């Protein structure tokens, strides 16, 4: 609402200065037509000044990042275990706003880096902005806040010359990895395809730390937010995430923007797991420990509400870079924990917006103002955009009658500590000897994780680990490898020439826990928005119908379809020359096009064969329609995952099962 | 209220953070009682973040000033000179805001420092923003915009210790002063009673510069902006504004937000004086020069409307502090002149605004937002506050159909530049020599005051001069000028113990020009907000009877009156423990308290200061109610004195002493040389 | 030392850019002698934008104030009370630098306001700079610091505008005072001649807060800071500091010059009054209580070292 008062229409008039006088801004003043520009130019003095100062610095983390607007809907009154105001009634719906991102990259790297990924979203309830600033990965990779420096100059770029760009494969990376083991179970959770989500509809989104839940009353429960995603979860494979950073940087930030313009904004359930105070230590792991998951056979999913995403920004800037999101915007009815790396975030956030916004009044842009009154002292500094009337803003005070009134657990719904908080004992810098075992629970997520989901975190290792240029610092890797598991280390090691170290197994076990696979998750629930590309040709007139029949039949269960040929024309909708295999979930070729897989100035040379080809060996769902070319491909007509019909209401219902699927695992070697 | 949409209303409520959660501000979260304060207390930092950055840079100049809202009218349809649309119709209303100043004092330097005044408007027209950044003086300083930070330095306090605050009395201003003989006319505008004015009320506004008017058809004239102000004219004298300075810094604000409160909005008609093209030379100096005024004798002033502020703003930070004046915000149907000065002007003011706005984006604030709407391609930026629909924020663009449309003197009423302007000649980084004569103009402009207002500015010279400490200054100081008037040289001289140089008689000269002098103004229009302190005493009733007789007939002529006692009661405003002279504009003895001319209360002899410093000050005095020799004998004042008022009748003693209010100051209670 | 090494002399030289080309700066670039001024003028350019972004904001508070260097010399070796590096050997020499203020008014208001009054002073020590930021009053007016921004917003002018300048003489303040008792302490002695000093050269400083002294064995002592003046205590009568205000509103500014360029610098023996942690609560009140002051009678001075102001600034905005 902030937003639609703010918005500014330019689709008629004459051009402006932002005083309001109509200017031109083509040409320069000049003494004489062939002379020196006038410093008495203004229109070009303040249109270049506004140009030179449009940059404002990119986040220190999570720099490459999209959002959306939405809705949250609660499923019920939720007071029996929150007082929230934005979980109190069945059905009750708060307007939220989302930004996605990588960590470690800067605002123009690809999207398709291997990452953690940010999951930030902001909910603008009638009690105040709640913001839940979570990942796509449960468990961080530090237990302290003040490591966070240290941790993200190790992933950085190499301070003297910058390189590597939005990737962990180098050696400080991996250094500061073996030398602080708590990093081993995120790690281990990018490794894995979370690292390489499909889009930002294809993933989770998680709070990590442990945050209490609050009673009207008083009384605490301790909790963790899950985001539960109803498109499913899904991932790229590395080779193909490698090219696809080089042919869309955008593949992420486009997928959101098409889903949400076609009607079908992604959705997630919003959810808790909820366990008593006593059950701080009761998991065999302390719940401050932000390294930690609780496992879901002990403690099942509750789910609160319904979070929907439906509208896009209007403004890149405006809205999606200076959304500015703090975990301390809490709202009455949640609380903070002892999470050391919790605790240290809430400063973090209030000062970096200093930096990114250059003045104390960034609250008062549109994409962060509240939806309710502020009332408060808060006065002065730069860009100040309110014309306060309170002229005597202090308290307490009789000269205003003793206004804004105190808010607290008694009186105006104030936020309160949950109160059955205390501390104890010697102030210290010292480390809970429980956050301790470091090992068995990225041992417990490799366990969980099916055999070739196994071998795709084997090789994301094997690729990062032999870019390494020290050999000190990878045998120093697979000593904390074998810690969790020797068979890892085994893999690991085999690829880069060293011999793994003697079994440990202090830490090793065998079991498993449920919902951490991302290929063991079944088939998608809804194959709409997935991408097919049909492989056509212009030079036969069959093509192009056998190109439209599929089409049609394709775009009624909302495929986003592709049809691309040598040069555009109508029912073509991409050339060979910018099209690839990374563009799509399935790949159909019409058999009309046959002697395209078999030279043109229209394309590079072979480009048809190798979108299918790469298409196939990145595990997607493949077919012909009308086997001249499975044999140009290679492409084994029994394969699962491979079709073959002549009949097109045949090959459709069978292609939509395989783009289910989504991927076809069989076509990867197991060590 | 123009502002009305962006005020905040904390009259009710509970406290919240400035993202609307309930919050509470007065106790740190703690671990026990007695304990450490938490990290996690978010109430704590937002609330002291946000005090931690309350702060922005104070102006780089003009940084202690006041402002006010207000409203201009056009007295006529002005077509027929300027395509100005706020100047297009009889009766034709645009909300204005104005700010007043001083130039070189920090913020929470005195107002009543002698300086050159800032007199800053802005018309917030139906065609954009337009202001005109003006002083109280109609010359300036110095000839070349590049010369702007030497002329500041050298004001300013000296950089290694930061002394003195607010004041050329110190050897590097007179050191650039006599190096720079381009200075001369405002130094005389200065050391006048101009450089230290009664109220912002009593002053006027110029635009200093050269401008054009342009018509619809591109033809131009050049122009001068005078505000000439309906209270009249009038200052301080000296000595009593170093001991305001000291009793209260805050007089001028004080001044115009009273007279603003009580329904006493000041008044200026804005006006110009307007000659043709021809004219730039014709005048014996160069209309480019901006040190050199054209005597009213050559042109006349052109009444264009009536200036009237009548309403403070709401918040002194988000409207007075933060509002950012550019001579670069022009309309269409003004141009600028090739007027070195102004030139780099138009520089300085867009740049200065990052500095103070620490980003882009300050035309959106509240107070500098125009009151039309805003079609451009700027985007972006630092507290950006708009959400733009266009996504093709670019020309030319068929993708946005075109818009915004360019705007010139043939389409959209376009600024454009006066069509008959031209340069021609080298490259040149020289002066004109037509800007050669520093020394005439200031010597008109002596000329022109009455014989004690001369007197008062060769005392405010010997005043500062005596202060320099270097010998060597002093003498170069004496040599400019000597250069104006031999007299001046002479009887400055004499206070600072030099021999003035032989006379140089290249410059003098004795024409007189109309409108300079204050004093010589006559008896001000109208004596509304004027002070006048009646000094009355608890110890006798009638004393308070008498005091309360004289409020009446003084307040219903709009007079603001305070009567003064030992202690406060019904009827008394003051003590005489916080009063003085320097709060009075006249001051009145009811003869009931002939004996307090010792106590606990107030300190030794201020009931009987207070009268001596009004009269010693040029204030009409007096006592009311027949008994007057043991008050006037005490203070040493003649009871025939002009100004000086005895009567026992209320009636009669008021009618005598508002005449008195009238005339502001007895000129003839000071001293002249010889 | 970093001063000496930043150190610029232009007491000789052409004029340069800030990067070395030499310039000159008197006259614009213009097209024609009459003519206006060019873009392409980059001496013009570089020399105002410099001077448009001279300022920088005014200290929240304590904005008026004025500075010297000096030195702080150990009387004994203190490591039977503190581990601190500069208090560890008779004789120890530390180079300081001290700013004293009022707190209220802003950059340009005078010296002779009433108020309560700045006393900071860094030691470079051979251990890290090590900061004590205190006043001239012993005391302070609130308990806890989430209070502070209502106390200031009392005390500075009214926001509607901005008057009056560094005073406590207005409405909003005596509200403050009135509604939050705590204040009552040092209001008295705002009130009394410590609210109006004869110089900075003759207030005392004190840390207010109870701090500890902690020895290389880990054990702690209770310490209040006091910094105690050789020149003695002296203070204005009110009618004299309003006029001085006027008539130099650069007074203490002036005098603490001065007295260095004289060969007067000032001192002060910096001592601490030192107690067992046993003794928080032992003396009618709370040691964390920072309205409070321990009665000298209570707990006596011990004298650490000498702190003399004797250098003035090169540069005042700089340093
Ligand atoms: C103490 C330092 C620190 C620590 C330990 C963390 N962060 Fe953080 N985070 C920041 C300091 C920070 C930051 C520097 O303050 C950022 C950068 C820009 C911003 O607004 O805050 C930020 C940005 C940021 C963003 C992007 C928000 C947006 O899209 O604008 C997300 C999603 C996260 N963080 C999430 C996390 C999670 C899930 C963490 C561990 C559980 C975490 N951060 C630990
Ligand atoms: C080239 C530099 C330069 C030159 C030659 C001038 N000024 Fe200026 N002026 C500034 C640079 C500047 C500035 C640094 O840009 C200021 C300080 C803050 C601001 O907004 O602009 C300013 C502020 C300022 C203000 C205060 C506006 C306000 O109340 O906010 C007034 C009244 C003037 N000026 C008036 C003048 C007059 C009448 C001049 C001679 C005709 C003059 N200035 C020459
Ligand atoms: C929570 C806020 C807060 C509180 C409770 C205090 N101050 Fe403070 N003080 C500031 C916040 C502040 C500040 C806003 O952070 C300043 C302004 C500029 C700066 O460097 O710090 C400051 C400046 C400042 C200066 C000027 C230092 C200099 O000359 O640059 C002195 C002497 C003091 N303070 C002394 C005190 C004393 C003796 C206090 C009570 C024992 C005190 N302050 C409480
Ligand atoms: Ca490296
Ligand atoms: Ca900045
Ligand atoms: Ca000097
Ligand atoms: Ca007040």
């Amino acid at each position: 609402s902030p937003l639609a008062a703010y918005e500014v229409d330019d689709s008629t008039g004459y051009l402006t200065s932002d005083v309001g006088g109509p200017i031109q801004d083509q040409t320069s003043l000049k003494a004489g037509i062939r002379g020196p520009t006038l410093l008495e130019d203004f229109m070009f003095r303040q249109k270049i000044q506004h140009f030179d100062h449009e940059r404002v610095p990119e986040r220190a983390v999570h720099a490459r990042g999209a959002g959306a607007h939405g809705t949250f809907t609660s499923y019920a009154d939720w007071s029996n275990i929150t007082a929230a105001s934005f979980l109190n009634a069945t059905g009750k719906q708060t307007p939220v706003f989302v930004r996605f991102s990588t960590v470690a990259g800067s605002r123009g790297s690809a999207d398709t880096a291997r990452d953690v990924h940010g999951f930030a979203t902001r909910f603008y309830t009638d009690e105040g902005n709640f913001d839940i600033v979570g990942n796509n990965i449960p468990v961080f990779f530090i237990q302290d806040a003040i490591q966070f420096p240290d941790l993200i100059h190790s992933v950085k770029p190499r301070p003297d010359n910058e390189i590597p760009q939005a990737a962990t494969a180098h050696d400080s990376a991996w250094d500061f990895f073996s030398q602080q083991p708590s990093t081993m179970h995120t790690l281990f959770w990018a490794m894995s395809g979370h690292g390489i989500p499909r889009s930002y509809r294809h993933m989770d989104g998680f709070g990590v730390h442990t945050f209490r839940f609050v009673k009207d009353d008083g009384s605490s429960k301790l909790i963790k937010w899950h985001f539960k995603s109803r498109q499913g979860k899904a991932s790229l494979v590395w080779e193909e995430a490698q090219v696809l950073s080089g042919k869309n940087a955008d593949f992420h930030r486009q997928d959101l923007w098409d889903a949400i313009e076609s009607g079908n904004g992604p959705e997630w359930d919003v959810c808790v797991q909820i366990v008593d105070e006593s059950q701080a230590q009761a998991f065999g792991f302390d719940l401050l420990d932000p390294t930690k998951i609780i496992p879901e056979e002990y403690a099942p999913l509750t789910k609160l509400g319904l979070l929907k995403l439906d509208r896009n920004p209007t403004n890149y800037f405006a809205e999606t870079e200076q959304v500015m999101f703090q975990p301390g915007h809490i709202v009455r009815g949640i609380d903070f924990t002892e999470d050391p790396l919790l605790q240290g975030r809430l400063f973090s956030y209030l000062d970096t917006q200093l930096n990114r916004n250059g003045g104390p009044n960034f609250e008062q842009l549109p994409i962060n103002m509240p939806r309710v009154p502020i009332h408060n002292n808060n006065r002065d500094g730069a860009g100040q955009m309110f014309i306060h009337r309170n002229k005597y803003p202090y308290t307490p005070n009789t000269l205003n009658s003793g206004y804004p009134r105190q808010a607290n657990q008694n009186a105006g719904r104030g936020f309160f500590t949950a109160p059955g908080r205390t501390a104890s004992g010697a102030l210290v810098r010292e480390v809970s000897p429980t956050f301790n075992d470091h090992w068995s629970q990225p041992r417990l997520f490799f366990n969980s994780l099916t055999p070739v989901e196994q071998q795709f975190l084997v090789n994301a290792m094997r690729f990062e680990i032999s870019l390494v240029k020290s050999e000190e610092v990878k045998k120093n890797v697979l000593t904390q490898l074998n810690r969790v598991s020797h068979d890892v280390a085994v893999r690991v090691a085999a690829a880069i020439g060293l011999g793994a170290p003697d079994a440990d197994d202090t830490y090793y076990h065998n079991n498993k826990t449920a919902g951490v696979s991302i290929v063991g998750s079944g088939p998608l629930p809804t194959i709409k928005t997935l991408r097919v590309g049909i492989l056509a040709t212009t030079s036969e007139s069959s093509a192009l119908d056998q190109a439209a029949q599929l089409r049609t039949r394709l775009e009624k269960d909302g495929l986003v379809v592709t049809v691309v040929a040598e040069t555009l024309r109508e029912g073509v909708d991409q050339t060979y020359s910018t099209a690839d295999a990374t563009g799509f979930d399935g790949v159909v070729v019409v058999d009309g096009a046959a002697a395209l897989f078999a030279s043109s100035p229209l394309f590079p040379t072979g480009r048809p064969l190798q979108i299918f080809v790469d298409a196939y060996r990145w595990g997607k769902p493949v077919g012909v329609c009308g086997s001249e070319v499975l044999d140009a491909a290679d492409v084994p007509e029994d394969g699962d995952g491979v079709y073959s019909e002549e009949s097109v209401d045949m090959f459709v219902e069978e292609f939509e099962k395989g783009l289910a699927t989504f991927r076809f695992t069989d076509r990867f070697a197991l060590d």
